[PDB]
């Protein structure tokens, strides 16, 4: 084992990042099958970032690695509009900060606080990297909206209470449709409203040209606006405005994010496969999951500021490769379940059944080798510090595992730094990218969201006409009490009689329809 | 499936609480043919509430349901001790509130802030509870030490600031033994005299009695002290002393919380299965899963309030699940994987894999009907409020799962109230304990977490070892340069190289080794 590791690890030397996959137990065989195959990938990956179109489900382009490298970028309107927003956001997030740019009347005089409204990409993206990044007392705290519950908005508008005068509103929605994006806006605006506030005065929208959300903000007279581009998925899309305004807000390096990623993004672009990181993770996936899903992928950072690295691969990797039909047409349900929380808090949670329970997962432990700010460091025993237990759980989880036949693949990092992060999201960007093509889908589109976003349109269409047919008991001579099958005929909706039941159940329960 | 929804809904009327279970395509064949398990696992409960020794592993009781019914307690000394614990949590944190307990001195006069430190089920519990009911503004705010991480113990001191002198800080531990626990004590006590505090002042113990915990807190003079018994698992120890106090310090009525979890444990020994809803839950897991845990659970709550419900469940479920043996030594690797975050946020994060991609899992969507707090309430659309949107999420993701051949399970409350989040907690550890009896599993010791603890005590127990022949080297005028090889060899164990590397590899990161 330790000639296998010493075979297989891969360093960075700049980055200081290392790849471990000695604990998978790929055979001599698997690497010559998988060299044609890794081979295309590369190919289809160098036309990629060329500009054609690799996403030829939406016709467009894939061209989330030149927010990071503006040169590759094709044309030269795309490298200075690049080039043009991230001067922008330094410009506009060093004036808030700075306190050149105010609220017309708070306690602090400047912005203190920031309420980022968006969801999957644009809050999934930004919320992992202000639990990593951002300083103990930042320049601005942050919130954010990422859902349309209300009971969660009135509970942060609560806690929020009179610093709401001094917040900063972010509204991140390509289009301005998305229909949790816009409650948010609603709701947030509602408020506004109700403590005699200008929103127009403290709000900013991220935001593609010419959409719902930029001719609002732009009527409206917002502080600014930041560009959007269809090319960049929000799947993909940390390295852009959805992620670098946000960052930039609260004192965090960002050009140090896009020059890790730009480094980072070299090395995953190398032909030979035991040099290139990103190959050797989608190798290890391919090889873990037999190609098919057949593993979940466990991901344990031991660093309490990557907590929400886990749930920000849910989006990268089972959105990219959780396709029905491969690129030929043929039904194949590709996918990559991803979970895991934190070491070593996650060994008093389920390593209990990862490591005697059901065998049905792999492991990608994420290490990190500083513990702590210089200068804070002692020993609690003799010779070993607080973080010596950290790096021994981590170690000993890994060792207790793989004895049981449970496979695992390490990343190292020496800081969780700017430049660290940025690395971090680029690898697994390209990792998402290759493994599609060993298994030949389309890794850039979201064809399965279609079937809950017209199911849940038509709960609301079917609740106005549970409304219509009701009113008429409001507003009719003949007013009377209507059984379930009589809305539901009524309706013209017989077989959707369950909805109804469902439908008049909530509107009960919030004193709109009585029982 | 409006006949088999009518047929098999489950309401519990003083609770509000509804199991929809339609979704789930079990057989009639299913249904007779688990009806002798079914019933063994009643009968076994029964012996297990009444005293019998329910892990046999450890020789020990099971007796997290007498922490909600004290009658029920096998002898008078465990019900008074019980009792007497709930007068002690209630009267200690009443007294905390009104500030008749104060801070030696502080700026506000009275405790503000809250310090947990616990891993495992001594803070999973208190995270849940506490984004779960706490109020907006409560009468203390709450931070939760989990982890052995310098770094983020060290941001939690930092973001704390000013307000360490009237934090209330709180230990968690069985026996004061837990490596994580006893760390992050360790580090708060600097904190605390680097800031010139006396920690005894503001310091309270949960511990077993006669602990290494409590022995020095009550030499110490500390605050107050807390039992923990130990016929009460840590996954399991939400209603005792462990989840009470740190939820009653936040002014949550911790009565109404044993009320809803004792409500929840009569309807749950029901013999009749149809409406037992443990045997429910019990019954669709076992069918989805095959029995062999072939398929992870994914739960999805639609309510930002409960965002901590699946890594509570996490632990609940696949600590007690995931074991190698059957209770008669057969090798059986059972286990039940879990994970999700809320809805709608994972729709735009991972529904794309579970509408069509691998199908290896099944969702249990919590529903709350009251969505927003009385008064609050208005439209955003003609004839729909924010809740509409929220509630058409659900059904229209249920739906278009269920489309696809990928089934569910429903619960649904009222609202999230202190009496509903007992009863869904009381609700999932009854169905994992009958679930537990049906794959003839012992549910309650935890044999397969010990491997990575005694892993982790050798790693260090080398790092000293390796520390001893690094310093004979540099302590040689003629300094003397060693090799890994060199090293393993001084150190008398070639075999552990790899370990050696990493132990001085984090060590030169730390400026503790130089390379």
């Amino acid at each position: 084992l330790w000639d296998r590791y010493v075979e297989w690890l891969y360093q960075h030397k700049q980055l200081g990042l290392f790849v471990d996959v000695s604990r998978m137990g790929f055979t001599d065989d698997f690497l010559l099958q998988m060299e044609p195959l890794m081979q295309r990938a590369f190919v289809a990956m160098g036309e990629l970032e060329k500009g054609a179109i690799a996403n030829p489900d939406e016709g467009r382009m894939v061209g989330h690695y030149w927010l990071r490298d503006p040169g590759l970028a094709p044309n030269s309107f795309l490298r200075t509009k690049i080039e043009k927003t991230v001067d922008h956001i330094l410009a506009f997030s060093q004036d808030i900060v700075s306190g050149k740019i105010k609220p017309p009347s708070s306690q602090a005089g400047r912005f203190t606080q920031i309420l980022s409204i968006g969801i999957g990409g644009s809050s999934l993206g930004p919320q992992f990297v202000s639990e990593a990044l951002a300083p103990d007392n930042p320049p601005l705290k942050i919130r954010f909206i990422d859902n349309t519950d209300p009971a969660g908005i009135d509970h942060q508008i609560a806690q929020l209470g009179e610093e709401l005068k001094s917040t900063l509103v972010i509204v991140i929605s390509k289009s301005g449709g998305t229909p949790e994006t816009r409650n948010g806006l609603l709701e947030v605006q509602k408020a506004f409203r109700d403590a005699g506030l200008d929103f127009s005065k403290q709000g900013v929208a991220i935001t593609q040209e010419n959409s719902l959300l930029d001719n609002t903000a732009r009527i409206e007279g917002w502080l600014d606006r930041f560009p959007m581009f269809d090319w960049v998925g929000g799947r993909t899309s940390e390295l852009s405005a959805v992620g670098l305004l946000p960052a930039a807000l609260q004192g965090i390096d960002v050009k140090e994010m896009l020059v890790g990623a730009a480094l980072m993004d070299e090395e995953t672009r190398n032909t030979v496969v035991k040099e290139n990181p990103a190959a050797l993770l989608a190798l290890s996936w391919y090889w873990a999951t037999d190609g098919i899903g057949s593993k979940d992928m466990v991901v344990l950072p031991y660093k309490d500021s990557l907590l929400l690295l886990s749930r920000y691969l849910q989006q990268l990797v089972m959105e990219s490769l959780g396709k029905e039909f491969d690129l030929d047409g043929n039904r194949v349900n590709q996918g990559l379940t991803v979970y895991g929380n934190k070491g070593s808090t996650d060994q008093h949670a389920y390593i209990q059944q990862l490591r005697e329970g059901v065998h049905n997962f792999f492991v990608t432990f994420i290490e990190v080798l500083r513990d702590r700010p210089p200068g804070h460091d002692w020993e609690l025993e003799p010779g070993v510090t607080c973080g010596d237990y950290l790096f021994g759980m981590l170690q000993g989880t890994r060792s207790a595992l793989y004895s049981n036949d449970r496979e695992s693949i390490s990343v190292t990092v020496e800081e969780v730094t700017p430049r660290a992060v940025g690395a971090l999201v680029a690898l697994y960007e390209r990792a998402v990218g290759i493994y599609a093509s060993l298994v030949n889908i389309n890794a850039y589109h979201q064809p399965g969201v279609e079937a809950g976003k017209k199911a849940a349109g038509e709960v609301l269409a079917l609740q106005k006409r549970v409304l219509t047919v009701l009113n008429e008991a409001s507003c009719k001579d003949p007013a009377e009490p209507l059984t379930l099958e009589q809305i539901a005929d009524r309706c013209h909706c017989p077989e959707d009689i369950e909805m109804i039941y469902k439908i008049i159940q909530h509107m009960a329960a919030n004193d709109r329809a009585l029982i």
